[PDB]
């Protein structure tokens, strides 16, 4: 029996949170923002996860890590949507 | 599991540093605070760790999420105790 | 399938991003400062990989905690290379 796998980032000092869960070969995303947990926007393929984040000013920037085989994709959230990042590995 | 899995996360300059390993279904802790590692009092179940961190002032808020097969448990570092929190995977 | 590993962090913000990647054994590291993604330093054996980084003023510190088999072997980069530290996971 394998196991689900996360990722998590905040910021701020609500703090806002953010949790990536691969499942089944499916990255969803659970939100916290200081008032219960709800379900985010994020939906993307992947068998493994990883992210980072950060703040200019009080604007968040998050880049999630999405890997199916050895491809990783990154998609990349900038305050009005999810768009796939440049992300690429060694060539 | 061929290989353990660790997850890390760090505060301050001095810096403080926890890094967490799931072991055998077991996650445990250990700590550097600028004059050692040592074991800390975090000891739950898991197969998978992630963690994140922030600072309000000096005082550290640590949330590690703890998973075995397709549960995830959220724990709350406040200061005291760990203390499980409201996060779940889908209300 | 199995899929590769990875861990990410950054800093400021252009922002400054690292990603590791686990990949049969090895831990290699892609780079982002901006201006489009390169190969990093960062060279290591490992099944699995996490990674915390912090800023002394504007000096990263990156610590990346490398897993085989029950081994964790911590690699620091402080500026100018990356070294051994001393975390253990027992003592
Ligand atoms: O306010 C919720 C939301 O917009 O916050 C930023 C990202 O985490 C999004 O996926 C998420 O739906
Ligand atoms: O704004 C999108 C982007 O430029 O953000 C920085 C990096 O995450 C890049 O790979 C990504 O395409
Ligand atoms: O000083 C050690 C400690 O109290 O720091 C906060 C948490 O990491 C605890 O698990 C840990 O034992
Ligand atoms: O104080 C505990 C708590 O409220 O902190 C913020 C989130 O981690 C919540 O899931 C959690 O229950
Ligand atoms: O400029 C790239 C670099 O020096 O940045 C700091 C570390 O990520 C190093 O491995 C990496 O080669
Ligand atoms: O400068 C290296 C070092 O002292 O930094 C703090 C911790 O990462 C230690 O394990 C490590 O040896």
């Amino acid at each position: 029996m394998k196991s689900v796998q996360t990722a998590a980032t905040s910021w701020g000092t609500v703090p806002s949170i953010r949790v990536y869960t691969a499942n089944n070969g499916k990255i969803t995303e659970r939100c916290w923002d200081g008032k219960g947990w709800y379900t985010g926007a994020f939906n993307e393929p992947g068998d493994n996860v990883s992210v980072t984040s950060w703040l200019v000013g009080s604007a968040i920037h998050i880049r999630v890590y999405a890997s199916t085989g050895t491809t990783t994709t990154e998609w990349c959230w900038d305050g009005n949507g999810w768009t796939k990042g440049a992300y690429t590995a060694t060539n």
